[PDB]
């Protein structure tokens, strides 16, 4: 019903740098979507600084307790690094000693995990986006092999869409993960927040097409 | 003859977190070394923040002009990200729009480069360490394939050691790269700086063993 400042600022910048675009788009499904999102267009030092901030404040506000931030290769690698830093920078004394880690796709001269031993540490997984859960599934396999404990996940944008329109539980991608693994899936923003930001920027008519999109596909 | 503050602070932290250790060590060569360095022990949010700062101030002080900061997979990936951010944070208006990029080891569903097109951009390569030049060589191949122009490189620690004791030009690893490619190889610190930091922390005797190490192997 209201957006935190960090969430306004994130959405303002995503639209400005064209990471978030509005129009008529199709997913793999073939499903219509009224926007497109590509976190990769946060691609300058300024925009990465702001992104790091936005993830960090989301994590700080969740009150989740964790020891390590893990990013799945490849796109999670820089995000885990920049967020680990910004948490120490703005989070106070409880985030000074957070570690980061990530996986190589393949070992070498050994190691799949780059970082300190995950054994007995509480892990937050950070990525850009979640759809079928395949990066999450791979991270759990890797982590649980190393005796780490995953306590949560965070993505940039939660689409808050039902994975299937036939499915009568009406579970989104993040919900599905959260149920299977028993952990929170946090996000900087969700579809409801995009909708709220748009109030007073778009026409009555346009407002009614987006607040019907969510009737057909919105989760739970 | 004097250390910048950022260089003192970096060396203080490297010793405190055990990234820099003093004692008797052997390289691959079989060559004795009076220290060991592992940048990977900068592994918490606090320490990564400080590392990012130290690279950024080194880059700002060099006055090198560049458009993109490139990190070779894997260890350069987080360093390029965290440094790109910190440059926007502390560098003022000329570092706001710096981009970062890095390579995948192998393509997929295409792309070796993750980031905006390198064509016609001036690239600074960032890595942890340089020895034989093999990561640098690979980055040049990748970059020049993408029509980018490398303008420089930066590593954490320049060992300032001759690659070979028989070699009568007396070129270090960084010098060798710099000659072959015609670009600066910057570093946060070099061996001479470590020596200077140690003045008044170590005994007269110990000072004389390190200021003889550099007589046998110190470059140029
Ligand atoms: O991170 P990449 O580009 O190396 N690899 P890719 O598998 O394309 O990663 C994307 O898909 C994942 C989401 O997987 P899924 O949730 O769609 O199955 C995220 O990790 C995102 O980076
Ligand atoms: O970065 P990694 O661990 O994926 N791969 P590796 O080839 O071990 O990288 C180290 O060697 C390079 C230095 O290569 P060379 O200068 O010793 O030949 C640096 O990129 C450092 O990260
Ligand atoms: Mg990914
Ligand atoms: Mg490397």
């Amino acid at each position: 019903i209201m957006l935190e400042d960090y969430q306004k600022n994130f959405l303002e910048l995503a639209i400005e740098c064209q990471a978030l675009r509005f129009g008529s788009f199709k997913l793999k499904s073939g499903r219509e979507s009224p926007y497109f999102f590509n976190l990769g267009l946060f691609n300058t030092g300024k925009l990465l600084s702001n992104l790091a901030t936005a993830y960090a404040i989301a994590i700080i506000q969740s009150d989740l307790k964790f020891d390590v931030i893990f990013g799945p290769a490849y796109k999670g690698i820089p995000l885990a690094a920049i967020v680990c830093v910004k948490l120490a920078e703005i989070g106070g004394s409880k985030f000074q000693n957070i570690q980061y880690a990530f996986n190589r796709k393949e070992a070498k001269d050994g190691g799949i995990i780059v970082g300190s031993a995950l054994e007995n540490k509480r892990i937050l997984i950070i990525d850009d986006v979640m759809t079928a859960g395949t990066a999450i599934n791979e991270a759990f396999e890797i982590i649980s092999n190393a005796k780490g404990q995953v306590v949560g996940s965070i993505i940039a944008l939660d689409r808050q869409e039902v994975v299937s329109t036939d499915d009568k539980e009406g579970l989104s991608a993040t919900q599905t993960v959260s149920k299977k693994y028993g952990i929170p899936v946090l996000s900087i923003v969700s579809l409801i927040h995009i909708i709220t930001y748009l109030e007073g920027r778009i026409t009555a008519e346009e407002k009614s097409k987006i607040e019907q999109y969510l009737q057909t596909y919105g989760a739970s």
